[PDB]
């Protein structure tokens, strides 16, 4: 069952990003805090939509896609990925990682249903690395 | 109005990009027409130094984020 | 039986030569078109009288005579010329080629009667080569610069025109055009070509690249 | 038997390109008109030599080569090309498409002799697409 | 009038030759007197650069066409 | 000191590269840290024309020799 | 047995490179001189370390590697390379060419022991071509004009230098030099070349003619 | 003295040739050395207009009479 | 028997050439007058030596040689020249025309002995034409 | 076996030409010194490439060609040339003199193999005369 993040925590994090900036160690610590439980693509996408401005959000979408593509290359380079399965029918496509696959587009409940925990942690680590890249790039 | 937005002579590029993306996304365009419009407004607005910087891009930039990253990398520090 | 060329086609060709000039590829194509069927000396002479001015016509008469003389030298060097015959009584004199022989002076019907088809095609090829010579003669690449306000396609057109219509060998035009694109073509485009992540090894590729990445203004 | 295009039509088309430009819809309609019957490489080459200036002609040669190469890749990807045959001895090389093969260089009669109708229509479509590309590029 | 034709300071040589041959052939001279007159008008008109170019001709030019060819070959490109 | 080396406004690039490589190799750095330092000093020193020339490199340059070759090819002749 | 090159010759060559530069014909002649006997990778490597600065040495290492890789591609494309053998056990790896193979690293004696004469001459030719590339790279003909006060021999020297030290094919230099003599070389010499009763078909002949008939001033 | 004879700025060429041939033939030179001296004095004296006129002779002039004829033909009428 | 021309007439002709020039019709008439009887090469040579300056005399020697060469070409083109004979032993060489043949060099008496009247009139006409050429050339 | 000239002597001669000029008697003496042994076309060509500037080198190539052509005319005028042989198969073409013949282009060893000593001395004398002409012409 999907539970959304508190809008109070999200508002506090957005104001933190607004006053301290993207690169302050306190901001990265707060992001790591709100990045503790494995989030669904819907959660991370809406979170970055709210806390980041338009141009940093575009940059972050780009960087997140690139990092997810590196993850999928490593996944096709190793059939023992915690997102993959043993047979070929469990291979994870980027539509399933970005939340674009069938039964997931716009629906967080179905998303949480079909996604694997390894998928969730890989998406989360990818999003964190992308946030770091964009923060280092913006300023 | 998005089609009246120009990058001022003294304005930085991230401020211009913020203003333009704001005015384009908060407008009456369909959702599937915002990215091409933002790109083509980056190319024709954004005073001729950045215009030539985007024109002479050895790679093809097909996303506002990629254009912003490229311009921020190769911009004239001043 | 002799049939004259249409004065309508001749008028259109004359106006083409008047507006486009003698050396344009469209003009040479039109001349090749009106040079399709083997013409009698009368036809080619009147055609050049009408389409060419007085001084180009004098030059063309000179060049036509020289080329016909080369043809007659090759003919006396080979008794199997399509204008010649097997015996010595069919040897073709320049009076017969220029239409000056007996029974031909001023009369196109008699001309068409006595002339051979090989004679006609040789006269026609000679006249075409003479026209080419005079056109190349009647009308500098290393002095061409791209003006401050000129576009790049106009500069490329002018440069390629002046380089291909010059005295360079055919195998030296592309490298010269490239190296002139690189050193002329004012420093904005110079730096645009210099910072090319790919290696451009053809004038067409350079033109395409510059047209893609040019500063819209 | 090869029949050349009328120099009157070619002169009218050249003046159309001279006054209206390369990209006007009337110019493209006129080109489509003179591109009605399948032309031999000699015909299209001389046509573009006459109607186009030197630099657009260089660009058009480049684009025509690229499009013909795409056609030959599709041809080696499908042995049922109307230019190809069933056996391997009918495979069509770029020397045969550009008119550079043996018995064709400079001779339009021999060209018309050895070429296939599928070859002719493929060459013609390739030349039309190349003209469109160059027209979109020049202005 | 043929005897009043001069090559202008800015005029090219083929235009001057065209004008002169036109005025000489469309005049009251006998047919056997046109070529010598055209030659001697090329030599005395046709401003002193081309005058000296024709004067210092290592070969003898005995026809208007030959003079035109020689001058077109050795003319000062400008 | 290697970290104080700048390319002068009038200095050529091969002289700057010679001076920088000399000061970096004749210093207290480990041998495995000289190439990355030389590259990152080419990128941040070497006044902004060459900085932008290296930044807009369609290929990725991963060696001081490759950077030197690229810059020598595409440098602004002056 | 390995014999080192004289440090006196190496010092003289280094000072030659220091004063004349990398691209002078005297410098290339001196390098060809010291490149006469087939050198071991150790010799050429130390030679380029001594005569070249740090940045040209890096460039030269790059170019030498690329040329050796082309050589090894040609070697795997032909089993009859003078560096190769007939069986597969004599195939020459780049570690053996660059001196990195086993029993060769840092030891010139062992190097000279295991290397083939074909290997040595291939390495030497590769190093010479790499030196040529780097020299052409370390340091525009269509922009050269004869100054109002400049003499003609200086202009000809500058133009021939810039044309021969450029990217043109070898068969396109003479026509370009001639056509640049004709269109550059301010209008007095332009008219002097134009009114040439003879046809000049060589840069040397044009230079001789102009030097004969030039306006002494 | 023959070696001191120059063609004056206003003097015609036939007067200069007369004076020079007179002074050369009425001197102490051997008879077999007069023609080469007269030729080489025509070439080096005879102020630079005629000097260049003789220099650019498509034919080789090997006699004082031939040089005189050539110069009289192609001289600048003034 | 050879009789020399009067030095009084030669002095008057020289002063005429000195005052009127080479091209005046009175000068040409006077030359035609002193060119009435067929002169020997010695006579014409000395006459031109006296009346002409050094440079016109060189030009006249050249022109006289050229005209005599044309005459000798016409003579070898027709064996019925009044200077020639019927057999090949009477063919007239340029040494006999210019007075350079054997028994003639410097001796006017021997000259008058061996020369033919046709030879004399041909030499005279040649000299007159050469004088005309040089006069037209000098001014 | 071919032995190259010392680059030290060539450098000294080049500096002599640079300071004293082309026409000084000391320079001509030095050239005669380095022109002592019969040189192959490769040697003389590279020597003139190094010691002479670009424009004097062009002039020297022209003059050397002209002098070699005069030599070949004298050779076809006398079958007893030290470069020629007795039969017609040893006649020396300009491709063999300028080093352009087969087996000689760019290879000094093969050059030294096929060339005759008479060929070498004729080439050397021709090059010396050409150097004299160019030196008299340059200044």
């Amino acid at each position: 069952a999907w539970t959304p993040l508190e809008p109070k925590l999200i508002t506090r994090l957005a104001d933190t990003v607004r006053t301290k900036g993207l690169r302050s160690p306190i901001t990265m610590a707060e992001v790591e805090a709100l990045m503790s439980s494995p989030l669904l693509p819907h959660d991370v996408t809406n979170l970055m939509r709210v806390i980041l401005g338009p141009a940093p959000y575009a940059l972050w979408m780009d960087a997140w896609g690139v990092q997810l593509q590196t993850v999928i290359a490593a996944a096709t380079r190793d059939p023992r990925h915690p997102a993959n399965g043993q047979g070929r029918g469990e291979r994870t496509n980027l539509n399933r990682l970005k939340g674009l696959a069938d039964g997931m587009v716009g629906n967080p409940q179905g998303q949480a249903a079909l996604l694997r925990p390894g998928e969730l942690v890989a998406i989360t680590a990818s999003a964190l690395q992308a946030f770091r890249e964009v923060a280092r790039l913006a300023e």
